[PDB]
């Protein structure tokens, strides 16, 4: 049996991130997996990390510290109920995969604040420790990303430069951080520009994919993978 | 001629050592004469979700929902909510843009990354074409004054980070060189947290001692050579 957290940041179900989140949901679905979707926009996910992020006392009320206040928080079950339902959701699942445009060659804010909020210290990892040694280890995860440039402007002598440079935050200060193995990206490169038969290609490569995703081998998530030869 | 300065302040807490990074900065910048602004999200309560709710007007395409089409209409119209035109007012002004903030997940914090997805927009900040070295700030200039949770040793090409250059690109080059800015060198305070007293007073007084003669300094070739090496 497999478990499937599909986290998604979009405003709206008929765009192409839509689609490819849709696909996803079917073809999993379809495998027999355990599937859930956080639709952050539909939930009108919080983004901040603010003190409404523990409930109760503070560990220092005078001098507020976020990452102090929910480490604690997190050991003292104390944190906001909207955290701890996405933890459970983490803890559950066996992958987990981003469905998102490209803003600012990143996450859109409402997914940043996702990954601020609920990989806590405690929860994701621990000061120390982090990496090979993260407390979410044993889970893959994938990110899924839409861009607005094309494939030649993310090239190395494109003006954007490799793709794998934006994945660094991600994939290594991020997943690989906490403990996630990393399986390669998946990108679909501008579908705002390609024909209709071009666009249901990629949700056709994405669907194809994703019937063998569990035989897939993580990517090394390293400096070298990154940006070397 | 006089200069004007935005600092984009992303910290939850006054007595944070970032909170200490602005201050200097405000002082700094206010005895030399400079017009200072500070954008304070987290007490501004900033907004980072992209929604529409960022349109005032008739959507251009109201049954499917493009949030670049619909925010480059509305700036052109004048139809898009006034916490976002606030804010690109401080951007037109300023001569210098600060942005500082405790590095989160090797990027910036989600209120700062919400404030860079709402304020630049295109029409604004960029066009298609108009970008990089023709980006609609150009003439501006941009640093990025980051503290964070890891030493200086973990982040340096055979530490366990990698450079710090190496997570500057998203911010510097993907988001400000794009819209034109001229990049000025990082201001990077290493783990405030971990460091005694004398080492954090010196890292203050290293920001303030910079802020002195900003005017004088060029920027960096944001290019990925700059970033990555070889
Ligand atoms: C704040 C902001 C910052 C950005 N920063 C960057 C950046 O740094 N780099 C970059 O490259 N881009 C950037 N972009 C662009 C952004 O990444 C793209 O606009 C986005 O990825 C397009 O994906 P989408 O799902 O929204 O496309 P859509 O506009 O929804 O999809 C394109 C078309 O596909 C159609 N479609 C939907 N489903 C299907 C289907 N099943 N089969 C066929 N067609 C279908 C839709 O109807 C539509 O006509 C930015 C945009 C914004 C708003
Ligand atoms: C969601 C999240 C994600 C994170 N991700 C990362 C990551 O990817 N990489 C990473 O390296 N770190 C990461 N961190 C850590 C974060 O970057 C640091 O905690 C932060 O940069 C510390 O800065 P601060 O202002 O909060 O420090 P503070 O805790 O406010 O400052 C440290 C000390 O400085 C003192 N101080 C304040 N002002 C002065 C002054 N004028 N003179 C002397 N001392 C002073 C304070 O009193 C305090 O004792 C993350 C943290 C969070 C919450
Ligand atoms: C054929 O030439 C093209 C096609 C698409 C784009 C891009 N559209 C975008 C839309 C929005 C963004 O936000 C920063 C960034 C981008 C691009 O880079 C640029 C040039
Ligand atoms: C040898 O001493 C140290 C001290 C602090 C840290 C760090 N604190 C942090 C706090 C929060 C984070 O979020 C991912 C990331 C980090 C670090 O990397 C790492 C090693
Ligand atoms: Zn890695
Ligand atoms: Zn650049």
């Amino acid at each position: 049996g497999k478990k499937v957290l599909i986290v998604y940041a979009h405003q709206e179900p008929k765009s192409f991130n839509g689609s490819l989140k849709n696909v996803a949901v079917d073809e999993l679905s379809r495998q027999g997996c355990t599937v859930t979707v956080s639709d952050l926009y539909a939930m009108n996910f919080e983004p901040r990390a603010t003190d409404k992020d523990i409930t109760g006392t503070l560990s220092n009320p005078e001098v507020f510290n976020y990452g102090v206040e929910t480490h604690e928080a997190y050991k003292q079950r104390s944190l906001a109920s909207d955290i701890t339902d996405e933890q459970k959701k983490v803890r559950e699942a066996d992958l987990v995969i981003f469905q998102f445009p490209l803003y600012w060659f990143s996450v859109p804010a409402i997914l940043k604040g996702w990954m601020d909020r609920v990989l806590c210290q405690g929860f994701a990892f621990d000061i120390p420790g982090f990496y090979d040694s993260g407390l979410l280890q044993g889970k893959l995860a994938l990110l899924s990303v839409t861009t607005g440039g094309t494939a030649e402007m993310y090239t190395k002598t494109g003006v954007n430069g490799d793709s794998r440079y934006f994945l660094w935050p991600l994939q290594h200060g991020t997943l690989h951080f906490c403990g996630f193995k990393v399986l390669a990206p998946q990108i679909s490169f501008a579908p705002e520009i390609a024909s209709e038969e071009e666009r249901k290609g990629m949700v056709a490569a994405w669907s194809q994919r994703l019937q063998t995703i569990w035989k897939e081998e993580p990517i090394p998530c390293t400096a070298h993978w990154h940006f070397g030869q």
